[PDB]
C-alpha cells in the first residue's frame, strides 16, 4: 500500500513510520512546509502507525533529539515515539479489509488528517487547536498535550485493569476531536476500508 505523507504545517517536521518493532520504509524524513514524503508499506502489516515530531536536532549518523515524538533519538524511527503524538493507526488486509483510526490516546503534537485516496471509505480528522487549549497539568513543556496515562501513570487513566470509563481529561480530546480515540475503551472511532486501499496523511490540514 501507498501513504503519502504531506506537511500543510508552516514549520518543519520530521515524519515517522513504525510498526513497533521495526521501521515501516525508511522510518522517517524531514519534511519541510510543503513537503510531500510517499512510503510503502507491506500488505497485512498490523498495528502500523505514523506520526509527526517537532523540534528535531540530528547530527550526519541521523542519532539525535526531538521535543515531540522521539524514537530513542533516532532520525528513522523502529520503534514507537515518546508523547505527546497525535496517531494515524492502520491495519491492513486483514481478512479482506483496511482498518484506520486517529488517535489521542498518547497525546496531541500536531494536527492530522488521515484520508484513503482510492475509493471506498470516508477519512479521519482532527484539527482542533488542542494545544492552545490544552489543560495546564496535561501541557508538556516541549509543546503539545500529554494524555491522562502519560501524566498521572493510574490504572484508571491507563486503562490497566482492562476496566476504566472517561474521565474529565479523556473528554477534553474527545470534545475537541470526536472522531479520534480518547481513552482505550473509547467507542471505536475506526473507519473500515476496502483491503489494499492507499492513504494520504496531511499534517496541519486546515
Ligand atoms: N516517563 C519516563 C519514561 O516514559 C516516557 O514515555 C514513553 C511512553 O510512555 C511510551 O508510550 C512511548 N512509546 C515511548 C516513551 N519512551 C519517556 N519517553 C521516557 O523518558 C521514559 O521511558
Amino acid at each position: 500500500a501507498t501513504f503519502e505523507i504531506v506537511n500543510r504545517c508552516s514549520y518543519t517536521v520530521w515524519a515517522a513510520a513504525s510498526k513497533g518493532d521495526a521501521a515501516l520504509d525508511a522510518g522517517g524524513r524531514q519534511l519541510n512546509s510543503g513537503e510531500s514524503w510517499t512510503i510503502n508499506v507491506e500488505p497485512g502489516t498490523k498495528g502500523g502507525k505514523i506520526w509527526a515530531r517537532t523540534d528535531c536536532y540530528f547530527d550526519d549518523s541521523g542519532s539525535g533529539i526531538c521535543k515531540t515524538g522521539d524514537c530513542g533519538g533516532l532520525l528513522r524511527c523502529k520503534r514507537f515515539g515518546r508523547p505527546p503524538t497525535t496517531l494515524a493507526e492502520f491495519s491492513l488486509n486483514q481478512y479482506g479489509k483496511d482498518y484506520i483510526d486517529i488517535s489521542n490516546i498518547k497525546g496531541f503534537n500536531v494536527p492530522m488528517d488521515f484520508s484513503p485516496t482510492t475509493r471506498g471509505c470516508r477519512g479521519v480528522r482532527c484539527a482542533a487547536d488542542i494545544v492552545g487549549q490544552c489543560p495546564a497539568k496535561l501541557k508538556a513543556p516541549g509543546g503539545g498535550c500529554n494524555d491522562a496515562c502519560t501524566v498521572f501513570q493510574t490504572s484508571e487513566y491507563c486503562c490497566t485493569t482492562g476496566k476504566c470509563g472517561p474521565t474529565e481529561y479523556s473528554r477534553f480530546f474527545k470534545r475537541l476531536c470526536p472522531d479520534a480515540f480518547s481513552y482505550v475503551l473509547d467507542k471505536p472511532t475506526t473507519v473500515t476500508c476496502p483491503g489494499s486501499s492507499n492513504y494520504r496523511v496531511t499534517f496541519c490540514p486546515t
